[PDB]
C-alpha cells in the first residue's frame, strides 16, 4: 500500500496532474491538496466528470483518487489564520486546510504516509520585474513557494514513514535570468533548491527521508498562461521545442514518471538535487543557427 | 572624484570596514550606512577615537570617512516605518534613515555617487535550524538579507552615474549545506545570489550599471560570533585555516581588495557573479587527511 | 525484447555489475564488453561458477547474460591496432575487440540494441598527483576514459534504435578536488560530464537518442582498491558514511536502481546531465564533527 | 620589479596581447613565448615597426617587452622531442623552445619570476563536431590545450617567487554547448577549468601559490577566426552585444585589466577559481527577441 500526498492542484492542465497519474500507473494511492479559491469548483468539475477523459491511464486502469482536501500552503496552523480567510467567501465552509491540519487530517483518516509533492508556487507580483518588485510582493512570494516546502516538510515528517521521499517542483531562471519571470518567483525558486539542500541533510540524517527538486521545461499550465508577460509561456515552449537537444513536446507526463522514480525507493542514493527534467534545454548556451 | 556608499557596518570588526580602507588606498570617498540600534555608540566610538588604530591606511594616509549616516535597510520609504520604531528609544532622535531617504540624503548633500556596497544580513531566527525556522523569522531573514539589496538598487540607481558598480557580500552555504547557518540565512544567501544575476541584467541594459557578489570566507566579526552555535566561526575559521589551498589568515582588507577591483571600471566586464574570496576553500571536496 | 551493452567489467565488484543486476529485474538481455587483459581470466570464473551466487536476481530469475566479449576501450578501429598488442600473450588468441568490431559483432549476432553502458575508466598514473602526472599519463587517462565514450557513440549509433539511452559513470572529483584522485582522472571525469551535454545535443538533435551521466559515491570495487594511495577508497567510504545525509552503505545495485531508470522511456525527458548517486554526500560542504 | 611570462601569442590581435597591455600600465616586465612556426614570422613583423602602435600604453610609456621567445606548449622537455621537428623548416633553426627549456632559459637570463599566463589553444579538429572528432584531433586538443597548464606549472613553478600567480583563458563551451566549438576545444576546456581547481590545491598548500582561469566572452582574435565554421565568431560577437548584460564592446583589455587584478597581491584570497569576463553574457537563460 502506498500512498502520495500531492499539494497544489487545481486542474489537469498542470504538472501536480502529471505527477497524479504516473503515480497511479505505480498503484499508489493520490491524496489531492487543493487551494481552496479553486476547491469547489474543482469537486464541482469532477463530480460532473469533466476530467474522466484526464483520468484514463490507457491500459484499462482508472486513475485511482484517495481523497480531495481543501489545502492552504500560506497557514502553518490555525492560529496562522487571519479574520478576512476566516470570512471569505471561499473558506467560509471549509475547515482543517492548513499544513499542520491536513496533515492531521490525512493521518487519522489513512495513517502515515511515504510519499509528498510539492507542486505550487505563488507570486503576487509575477508580471513586475524584479528591481520593480515591492517588499509585501517579494516575501509573499517567498511566503508561498519557498518557506510552504520547509513548514510541508515540517508537519509532514511526522506521518512519514522511514525511508519516505519528497519531491518540489522549480524552474531554471534560478539559475539563470528569464526576464519575464518576476515578482521574486526567481528568487524563490533559488531558495527553494538551496532549502532542498539543507533539508536534504535534516531529513536525512534524522528520518531517513529523501527529498529532491525537479526542474522542469514550460508546460501551457493555467498559472503559466497567468504569468501573462501571445505571452512568455508561449514563447518559452517554442523554443524549447526548436532549441532543445529533445526536440520533442514536453509533457505534464513526462514529469510525473521522473517525480514517480523519485518517490520510489529506486531513486535511493538520490537527495538534495535539483534534476533538470526539461529535455535538456539548460545544457544549451547558444542557439544553433 | 570617487563616492561610494557601504551599507552595513557597525564597527571595524567586519567585512564593511575592511572594505571601506581599500577604498580608501584609491583614494575613494567613503559614506557609511549605520544601522540606528548601533549609530549614537558608533559616533561615540569615533569621537573618542576608538577607531584611530583601526584607521591606519599604513602608508600614511589616514582613512577618509565623507560622512556617517543612520540606516535601516529593512524600510524602503518613511511611510513603511512602523509606529513602534518612530516611538523607540534608538531611532526617536534621528530622521531620514529609510533607503529612499538616505538615497535622497546622499545626492542632495554630495550629488550622484558610482560605488555601492551591501555588507549587512540579518536573520532573527539563525540559531534554530531550517527546518525549525517559523514563517515569520524565514521571511524576515529574507526580506533584511535579500530584499534589501534589490530596494538599494531601485533607489539608489537614480543616484548613480553610468558605469557604476555595484556588491553585496555572500556565504558558500547556499550551495552548500552547512549546519548551524539557520532561520533562512542559506535561502536569504542562496536568493542574494540569483538576484544579483536578475538585476545584473535589468541594470546593465538599462543603466550599464554592474553588480556582483562577493563570496567570502568565515571572519570573525561580531555578527559572526553572535550565530554563537567556541562557537560556529572559531570552527568555520579553524577548518578555513587547516583545510584551504591559501593557508593564511583571511582578513578583512583581502575581502576590500577584491571589492575595491569590482567597484573600478578594472572589472568592466564582470556582472552577475558570485566571486569566491575565501583562500579557495569551496574547490575542496575531502580533508587532505 | 530489450538489450543492454555495458562495456567495462572485469568481475562482480563492480558498478557495471550492479547496473546488470537492476536491468535484468526488468528482463533487458545484457551483453558484457571485458577488457581482454582480463576476459580469459573473467570465463574461467564464469565457468567454473564463481558468479553463480553473484547473479541471482532474488526473486527466482537468474541473471540473463546474452554474451561477454573482449572489448577495449583504448582502440576504435581494426587499423587503430598496434604491433606489440598483436604481439601481446593476452591479446594474441582473440579477435574483433575494438569498439567498431564489437560494435559489428553485437549488431551481427543480434541486430539492433537500445541502452549503452561506458562504465570503465584507467589513469595509469592514478597514484601521482595531477602536477606530477606526465604527459603520457595524462592523455592515456584521457583517450581511456573519456574518448572511448564518444567513440562508442560514434560506432553504437549506427546500430540503435530511436529513443535509445546511453550512460556514464563519473565522480565528483571533477568538480571538487580529491587529494588523491590523481593521473588525469578527475580531468578525465570533467570532459567526460562535459562531453556529456555536447553528445546529448548531437545525439539528441540528429538521433533523438539521449544520453546522461551517473556520478556515483565511493565504492569498495577492484579498481576503487587498485586507487591503493588505509585506502583511498577505505577512507572515502569511511567519510561518506559519517557524513553523507543519508547514513545506509550504498550499493551498486543503489547506483544500477538509478541507471536503470535514466535507461527507460521514463525518463524520455532527461538528456546531458550529471546525476548524483551519492547518498547525497555532494550537497555537503563542511563535516559537523 | 616584476616579471610575467605570457604563453600563447602570434599577434596584437589576441587576448595575449591585451593582456600584456594591461601588465605594462603597472610596469611588470613581459616576456613571451610564441609558438615557434609563427616566430620568426613575428620578429620581422617587431622588427618593420608592425606593432609600434599597439604598443602605446597612452599614458607615454611604450609597453616594455623584456624578451620574446620561441615557446611550443606540446613539448615538455628536450627528449620530447619527435624526429620530423628535427627536420621541419620552421623549427630547425630554432632552439631550447619546449617547456623545460624555456624556464631554464628564462631562469638563467633574469632570475626568479611572479605572473604566468597560459594564453595559448589548439584543437586541430575543432571544426568537426564532437561526435565526429578523432582519437588523435581530441587527444592533440587535450594535450596541446589543458596538460599544458599542467606542464608550465610543473617547470615554472621552480622559477617563481612565494606568493606568485597564474592565470589561464577559458571559454563557456565546457560548461554549456556551443555548437560549432568541436574537435574536444570544450572537452579540453573543461579539463582546464577543473585542473585549475586540483592544481590550486597542490601549488596553494605546497608552494603558497595561487592559480585561476579567465572565461572570456567572444573576441574576434586570430584564432577566433581560424575557427572558420557569416564564422561562428561572427555570430558569437553579435549574439554577445545584442543579449549581453552590458551593451558595450568586449576588448582584449577588458579581459587584460581583470588578468592583471588576479595576477596581483590584491587577490591573494583568491584562487581555484573560473572568472567570467563576458559582459555577464554566462548569466543568461533565453534571449528576450
Ligand atoms: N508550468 C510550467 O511550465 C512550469 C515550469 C517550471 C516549474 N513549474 C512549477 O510547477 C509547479 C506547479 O505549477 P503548474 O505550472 O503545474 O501550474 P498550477 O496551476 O498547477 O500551479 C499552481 C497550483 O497550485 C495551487 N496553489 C497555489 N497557491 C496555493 C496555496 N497557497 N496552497 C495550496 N495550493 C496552491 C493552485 O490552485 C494551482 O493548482 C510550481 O511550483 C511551478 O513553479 C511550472
Ligand atoms: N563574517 C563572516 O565570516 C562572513 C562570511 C561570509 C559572509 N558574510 C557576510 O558579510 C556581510 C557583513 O557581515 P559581517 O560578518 O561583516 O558582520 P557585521 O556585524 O558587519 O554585519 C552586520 C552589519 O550590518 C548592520 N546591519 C544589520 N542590519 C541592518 C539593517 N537592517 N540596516 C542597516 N544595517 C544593518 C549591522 O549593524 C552590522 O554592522 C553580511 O552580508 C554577511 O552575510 C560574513
Ligand atoms: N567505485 C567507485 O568508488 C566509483 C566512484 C565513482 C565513479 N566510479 C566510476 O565507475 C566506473 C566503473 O568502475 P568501478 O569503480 O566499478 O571499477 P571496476 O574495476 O568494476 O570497473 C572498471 C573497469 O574499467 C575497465 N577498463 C579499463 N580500461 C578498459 C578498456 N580499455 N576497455 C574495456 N574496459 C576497460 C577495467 O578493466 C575495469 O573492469 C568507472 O568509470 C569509475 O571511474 C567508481
Ligand atoms: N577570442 C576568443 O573569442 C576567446 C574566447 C574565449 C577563450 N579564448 C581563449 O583565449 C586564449 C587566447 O587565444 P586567442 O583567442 O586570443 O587567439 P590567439 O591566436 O591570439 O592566441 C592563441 C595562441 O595559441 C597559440 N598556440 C597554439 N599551440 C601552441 C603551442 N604549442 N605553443 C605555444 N603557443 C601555441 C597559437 O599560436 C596562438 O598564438 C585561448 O586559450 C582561447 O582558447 C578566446
Ligand atoms: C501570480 N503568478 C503565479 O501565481 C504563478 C506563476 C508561475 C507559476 O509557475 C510557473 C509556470 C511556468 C513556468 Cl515557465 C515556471 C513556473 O514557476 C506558478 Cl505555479 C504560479
Ligand atoms: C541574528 N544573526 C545575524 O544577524 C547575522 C548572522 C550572520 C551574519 O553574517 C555572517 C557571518 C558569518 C558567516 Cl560564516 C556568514 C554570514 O553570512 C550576519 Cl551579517 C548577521
Ligand atoms: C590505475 N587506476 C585505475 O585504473 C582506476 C582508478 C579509479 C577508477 O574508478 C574509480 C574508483 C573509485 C572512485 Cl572514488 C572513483 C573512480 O573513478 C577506475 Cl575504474 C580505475
Ligand atoms: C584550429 N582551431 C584553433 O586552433 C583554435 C580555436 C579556438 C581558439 O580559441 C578560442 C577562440 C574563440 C572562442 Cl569563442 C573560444 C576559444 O577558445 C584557439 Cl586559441 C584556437
Amino acid at each position: 500500500e502506498d500512498i502520495c500526498f500531492i499539494a497544489g492542484i487545481g486542474d489537469t492542465n498542470g504538472y501536480g496532474w502529471g505527477i497524479a497519474k504516473e503515480l497511479s500507473k505505480r498503484n499508489v494511492k493520490i491524496i489531492f491538496g487543493i487551494w481552496p479559491p479553486v476547491y469547489n469548483i474543482f469537486m464541482k468539475n469532477y463530480k460532473n466528470g469533466k476530467f474522466d477523459n484526464d483520468m484514463i491511464i490507457d491500459k484499462d486502469k482508472k486513475m485511482n483518487i484517495l481523497d480531495m482536501l481543501p489545502f492552504d500552503a500560506s497557514f502553518d496552523t490555525a492560529n496562522d489564520i487571519d479574520e478576512e480567510t476566516k470570512n471569505n467567501k471561499r473558506y467560509n465552509m471549509l475547515q482543517n486546510y492548513t499544513i499542520e491540519d491536513v496533515a492531521n487530517l490525512i493521518h487519522q483518516k489513512y495513517g502515515k504516509i511515504n510519499m509528498l509533492v510539492h507542486s505550487l508556487a505563488n507570486a503576487k507580483e509575477v508580471q513586475k520585474d524584479l528591481l520593480n518588485t515591492s517588499r509585501k510582493g517579494y516575501l509573499d512570494a517567498l511566503s508561498k513557494s519557498s518557506y510552504s516546502l520547509i513548514s510541508l516538510c515540517k508537519y509532514f515528517v511526522n506521518i512519514m514513514k522511514p525511508q519516505s521521499s519528497i519531491i518540489s517542483l522549480t524552474y531554471h531562471a534560478s539559475q539563470k535570468v528569464v526576464p519575464g519571470y518576476g515578482g521574486g518567483m526567481s528568487s524563490a525558486k533559488a531558495a527553494l533548491e538551496s532549502d532542498t539542500r539543507v533539508l536534504a541533510y535534516h531529513l536525512g540524517r534524522n528520518y531517513n527521508i529523501r527529498i529532491n527538486t525537479i526542474s522542469a521545461g514550460p508546460l501551457k499550465s493555467r498559472a503559466a498562461t497567468a504569468i501573462n508577460k501571445y505571452t512568455f509561456i508561449d514563447y518559452a515552449i517554442e523554443y524549447s521545442e526548436k532549441y532543445a537537444p529533445l526536440r520533442q513536446k514536453l509533457l505534464s507526463t513526462d514529469i510525473g514518471s521522473v517525480a514517480s522514480f523519485l518517490l520510489s525507493r529506486e531513486s535511493r542514493a538520490i537527495t538534495g538535487q535539483t534534476i533538470y527534467v526539461d529535455n535538456g534545454l539548460n545544457i544549451m548556451f547558444l542557439p544553433d543557427d
